[PDB]
């Protein structure tokens, strides 16, 4: 159906089906055991942010790769259950739709993971070329396949080059795997999210060390953003002023999985409503804090 | 009287092929992944079908998207599902199977729904005429013994020529299942059970377990790479070496391939030595492949 011009936030990245099994003890190889409970969850960075943006009330769409099959079917039904627009999915003729097996040991909390395979092709610059941008007010890009996503960021530059500032598409970018290739993305986007995990791998020991240490890599005008779990979040604009907001503990921690994706989506949401970076950092921390003390995304409002 | 029937579980097998088995708290990436129609009786149907034997599955299934997948697969394989006992409480069981591609080890983590078992009631409602053979997967004992008795009874009224051959699996160490040994013409007891009951080889198990079977039965016991053995009324031990494929790459469903194949050979009137041998021949071929496609 019809989507008004400049109304949606698009997130480009991975979606994955996570099968999550709760067990008594860790299974010894070659055994047949009952679990305590099992969940199928839609997962992936761009995937969760879309969920959040919908709960938060933004019209939103997801672009990532799927393969026709029963796994897609479930994934697409969960997306749709959360109000996400999937009209831009990149259906692939080759490969498996990503699925992961996660096993959680009850008596200790340990999480073991068999990660999804690498059979399916990522979204590509030509795939992306085929997309009429006018619907989007904001596009956000999970960092995965760097050299291609670069062409897409360049496409969005082009488009923008020719629009009145009030019809310009804002861009955000996320670097979250400690992978050499990803670092070029730093130079793109109006907003750049970097993760505790990545920043540590580059040697920095805190948001402040990371922002000040990496801001030299961001394109002029950009806001560089970093969250540090219970130590809060920071942000660094072109004016050089290091911003900060403390965390917000929930009455008690229940599920941290996906909180970074909640933080990103919330910051993006706030900035898109024209709030100030400081107000965004704040909001970010508030909603991610609330998520942590909840199971999945249901109660975040 | 042309079909073979199997009574047990169907399960959605969410499979991950990895090259080494993950250690506590670690994180590895699989080589590939697939969905597969699972459950013992389910697998056996697959194998019977692939061998050209008309067969039919019977077990509980909850309607949903999972079931739809299972059903379609049953049909692509010509398994008669018209005997299925649908529910309205619960969902389709499913599990995560980690298959270690470097020795074919298979770790199964099962989510058993509360989904109701098949009951003597449901069973008492089936036309026993179409079946040369009926193989029961031992899950709910006290309730299945009734199913069996209904079969023993049906036998009395028929020529010692048109009787319903009956086979029985005892795969899990559960105490309740132990009453089942004394039923059906052929009885499959797994290596696992065997060891749990203090026995160290198929030879010894067979000796120490024959006491528990119906008069005139054959006790069968596979033992992976060691082969499988059998014991009949004549008191003579039968043996068959295994048939190792070049590389073992996937042993999920081997035992259910063994059983189907033994059953199949028997329903074609081959001898117990010949069926034991064929069982190993097929389970063996199976272990060198991902899936079932291609054992024939
Ligand atoms: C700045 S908000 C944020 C952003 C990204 C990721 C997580 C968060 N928020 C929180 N993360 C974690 N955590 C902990 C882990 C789980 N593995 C690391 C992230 N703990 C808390 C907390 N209390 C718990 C602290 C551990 C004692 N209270 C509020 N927000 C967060
Ligand atoms: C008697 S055939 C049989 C019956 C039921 C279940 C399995 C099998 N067959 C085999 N199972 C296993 N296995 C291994 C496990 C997986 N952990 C137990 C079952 N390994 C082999 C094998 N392995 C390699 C050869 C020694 C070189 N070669 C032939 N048949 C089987």
């Amino acid at each position: 159906g019809l989507v008004p011009r400049g109304s949606q936030i698009l997130c480009v990245g991975l979606v994955v089906l996570d099968v999550i099994s709760l067990v008594d003890k860790y299974p010894k190889e070659d055994s047949e055991i009952r679990c305590l409970s099992q969940r199928w969850q839609r997962g992936g960075n761009a995937s969760n942010s879309c969920t959040v943006l919908s709960l938060l009330g933004a019209p939103c769409a997801f672009m990532g790769s799927m393969a026709p099959g029963h796994v897609a079917d479930f994934l697409v039904a969960d997306f749709r259950r959360r109000g996400v627009d999937v009209s831009q999915v990149a259906w692939q003729s080759k490969g498996d739709t990503p699925s992961s097996c996660c096993i959680i040991n009850n008596s200790n909390g340990n999480r073991t993971i068999v990660l999804h395979d690498t059979s399916l092709p990522d979204v590509s610059a030509t795939d992306f070329e085929k997309v009429d941008l006018t619907q989007f007010k904001w596009i956000h890009i999970e960092g995965r396949n760097a050299s291609e996503q670069v062409k897409m960021l360049q496409r969005i530059d082009a488009h923008n080059t020719r629009q009145p500032p009030e019809q310009k598409i804002r861009v955000s970018v996320e670097v979250e795997k400690p992978r050499e290739e990803l670092f070029q993305l730093f130079g793109y986007g109006d907003v750049v999210f970097v993760s505790k995990d990545v920043a540590k791998h580059l040697g920095f020991q805190s948001a402040e060390e990371a922002l000040r240490g990496l801001y030299g890599r961001v394109r002029k005008g950009a806001v560089l953003v970093c969250a540090w779990a219970e130590e809060g979040a920071d942000a660094l604009g072109p004016d050089g002023k290091l911003l900060h907001s403390d965390a917000f503990p929930p009455p008690r921690v229940v599920d941290t999985l996906g909180a970074g994706d909640t933080f990103n989506a919330s910051v993006i949401f706030s900035l898109s409503q024209g709030r100030s970076v400081q107000e965004a950092l704040r909001f970010g921390c508030q909603v991610a804090g609330k998520k942590c003390g909840l199971q999945g995304f249901d109660g975040i409002v």
